[PDB]
Parts: C-alpha cells; sequence; structure tokens
C-alpha cells in the first residue's frame, strides 16, 4: 500500500497472509474454512496466516493453517486478469473472535463513489521498493466505470472497478495482490492489478466481488 496508514494490530481481523515459506499476497476470510484471493496469487503450498500484523514477529494472536485445496475461477484468464478470484480451503477451521473474523459477502454491488478500506503488506513505494511488516491500511473511493475504461483503454472488464486516486499518491501495489476491498462492511473487491503503483491516471483496479458470489456459495456448499 503507497500512500496509507499502520491499520494498528488486528484491526482488520478479515484479512490474511498467504504464505509459502515467506508472504506473497493477501486474501479474506469469509468463513472458519475459507478464504478469497487472487486467482493470479495461485500456488501450490499455501499456508493462511490469520491474526498477523508484523508478519515477521509472532505476536501472539496468529493462526497458521495449511490449504487442502484451491480453486481457480473457472473462467480466469491470465492475460487480461478477467476473473482474478479463487477460494482457498483451509485444513481445519479458523477459531473465530474480534481478532480473527470473517468478512460479509455483498448483497449487492457498490457504486461509484463509495469510499472502502484497502489493506495489504505490499510494497509501500511507487518507485523502488519497501516493503512494511506491519498492515497497512488505505481508505479509497471506487471510481465511475467511465474514469476507470478511461484509465486504462480496452482492459476493463464487467468483472473489474477501479478504485483510489486519480492524482496519484495513494494506491494498493505488489504484494497486496488477492487483500480486501471492504466497503460498508462487506468485500467488494479483490487487489487484482494497475500500472505500477500510485502513478497519475493509473489508479488500482480490483475484481469486482458481487459478480462471483453465486459461484462462491455454490463452490463451498460442495467442497
Ligand atoms: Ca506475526
Amino acid at each position: 500500500i503507497v500512500g496509507g496508514y499502520t491499520c494498528g494490530a488486528n484491526t482488520v481481523p478479515y484479512q490474511v497472509s498467504l504464505n509459502s515459506g515467506y508472504h506473497f499476497c493477501g486474501g479474506s476470510l469469509i468463513n472458519s474454512q475459507w478464504v478469497v484471493s487472487a486467482a493470479h496469487c495461485y500456488k501450490s503450498g499455501i499456508q493462511v496466516r490469520l491474526g498477523e500484523d508484523n508478519i515477521n514477529v509472532v505476536e501472539g494472536n496468529e493462526q497458521f493453517i495449511s490449504a487442502s485445496k484451491s480453486i481457480v475461477h473457472p473462467s480466469y484468464n491470465s492475460n487480461t486478469l478477467n476473473n482474478d478470484i479463487m477460494l482457498i480451503k483451509l485444513k481445519s477451521a479458523a477459531s473465530l473472535n474480534s481478532r480473527v473474523a470473517s468478512i460479509s459477502l455483498p448483497t449487492s454491488c457498490a457504486s461509484a463513489g463509495t469510499q472502502c478500506l484497502i489493506s495489504g503488506w505490499g510494497n509501500t513505494k511507487s518507485s523502488g521498493t519497501s516493503y512494511p511488516d506491519v498492515l497497512k491500511c488505505l481508505k479509497a473511493p471506487i471510481l465511475s466505470d467511465s474514469s476507470c475504461k478511461s484509465a486504462y483503454p480496452g482492459q476493463i472488464t464487467s468483472n473489474m472497478f477501479c478504485a483510489g486516486y486519480l492524482e496519484g499518491g495513494k494506491d494498493s501495489c505488489q504484494g497486496d495482490s488477492g487483500g480486501p476491498v471492504v466497503c460498508s462492511g462487506k468485500l467488494q473487491g479483490i487487489v487484482s492489478w494497475g500500472s505500477g503503483c500510485a502513478q497519475k491516471n493509473k489508479p488500482g483496479v480490483y475484481t469486482k466481488v458481487c459478480n462471483y458470489v453465486s459461484w462462491i456459495k455454490q463452490t463451498i456448499a460442495s467442497n
């Protein structure tokens, strides 16, 4: 996250870190045994780390649970990043409490102008690289689909939305992928892509979670 703020320990209780020896992507806990992330974060050997603040220090609220299965969206296209969503099942259910909690799926799609919370452990610089260790947060509005398409001609599908600031300076970034965009207490987006980070006229692009609620529910019900 570039241009954000330190969230505070366990203030984003649905945020998870996906670990394969190291943090590589975010995700969102949506029930005691399932995480939503980006399909472009897929790999084998995932350990889901819940209750994290500093990802390099054991601070006392962590739960580390290996994944038993991953399910990339059936129509994910890695070239266009259309349908950039995947589900990860935990081998055992997480213990839910104030500091480790699921986030609700949306009942309806958000609108442009709504403020959301974006979070992650990704790069905090637009130029160069610095990874923060504690969780970072950014409040940002969803942008109009016309603004989004104008920023990224020929690239924005109905399964994507832009959020952030056209002026630059505030955005998600490398290492935030797969993490949450939460608006009015519901998971509306997944950190997906963008051209660089926090550049002028290049806002963040996010997977539009409300389009996937039926798929998510059905998939969980049979897996
Ligand atoms: Ca920790």
